[PDB]
């Protein structure tokens, strides 16, 4: 059989609160045709604010990642988009009551449980792959990001933290997810910040949401979540989900690799415009026959 697309088998609802507005948010996802993409629906507007989720309608990547239409937003998008590509849904509808996706526990854990608890839906036509072929880099400052072809899909991350916590610990890693589940290593890694800036950063109207139930708090010395971590590595697996995020802002999966050294939304973002415009370095493609494909799915 061919690799088809997919969307969602039922509605799925949540609640949460924005990690940077603090503001009670009611998410909704729901099943969409082909070819939809995802999109995202502003329904406490009315007419509605639809903004399909892709790299064009990116308008702000400080602290997380803006989709912009009008003068309108949709805030923090990349973990749910996170879970959604690590899935591989294609096409679905999301409704939010307020400017922000609801940042959950601060990883893509809830959203892929409650994505799977609904199930997925094969739709009749061909999936599209984004396939590298050949290197892309931007860089700026002492960050980058590459992309360079590979027959799967692969993210490697670096973080280069001048503090007491990431000192002598992993601050590489790289997943391939032909030997790696998103789901178990990559899905619940969750956000993560330093204590000292808090007060400033509410000051500034973000992280107004933000409590040890829904981020890893680093303090001056010490992480202060009592319960402790999820992995030893949370903190540069958390940036691998943001990656997977980001990219799949380019509206389908990638076939290649990711390897990114200190890159932000912002650099990611530039990755991305910088593949699309050099159509030289990729290509769309389907597979008529899933056992030959280089990346596998599992059951919807
Ligand atoms: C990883 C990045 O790349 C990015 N995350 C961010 O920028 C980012 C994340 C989280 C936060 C936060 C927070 C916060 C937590 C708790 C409290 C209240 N507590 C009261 C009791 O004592 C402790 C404090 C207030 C604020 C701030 C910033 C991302 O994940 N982007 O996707
Ligand atoms: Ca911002
Ligand atoms: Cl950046
Ligand atoms: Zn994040």
């Amino acid at each position: 059989s061919m690799i088809k697309q997919r969307t969602l088998k039922n509605i799925i609802r949540a609640t949460g609160v924005g990690l940077h507005s603090g503001e009670k948010v009611y998410l909704t996802l729901k099943p969409a045709p082909v070819d939809t993409g995802i999109v995202f629906c502003r329904t406490d507007l009315d007419p509605v604010v639809e903004i399909p989720a892709r790299a064009e309608n990116v308008g702000e990547t400080t602290m997380s990642t803006t989709l912009v239409k009008g003068d309108v937003k949709v805030d923090t998008v990349e973990h749910l988009l996170s879970a959604m590509a690590g899935l591989g849904i294609d096409n679905a509808y999301v409704e939010l009551s307020a400017s922000e996706v609801p940042i959950m526990d601060g990883s893509a854990g809830p959203f892929v449980f409650l994505i799977q608890s609904a199930g997925l839906q094969e739709q009749e036509a061909a999936k599209k792959f984004i396939r590298i072929k050949r290197e892309v880099s931007v860089e700026e400052g002492d960050k980058r990001a590459v992309f360079v072809p590979f027959d799967g899909f692969k993210v490697s991350f670096e973080i280069d933290f001048d503090h007491p916590v990431f000192r002598g610990r992993t601050q590489q890693a790289s997943v391939d997810f032909s030997s790696t589940s998103f789901v178990k290593e990559v899905s619940r890694a969750r956000t993560f910040g330093f204590m000292r800036d808090i007060e400033y950063l509410r000051s500034q109207n973000l992280a107004l949401g933000g409590s040890v139930e829904n981020a890893i708090v680093v303090d001056e010395n010490r992480v202060l979540n009592e319960d402790g971590l999820r992995y030893e590595d949370e903190f540069v697996k958390h940036k691998i989900l943001d990656a997977i995020g980001d990219l799949y802002l380019l509206g389908n999966s990638l076939i290649g690799e990711f390897r990114g050294f200190k890159s932000g939304h912002a650099l990611n973002n530039q990755l991305l415009r910088t593949l699309i415009a050099d159509k030289d370095a990729w290509e769309v493609v389907t597979f008529e026959d899933a056992r030959t494909a280089p990346i596998s799915y599992m059951r919807p």
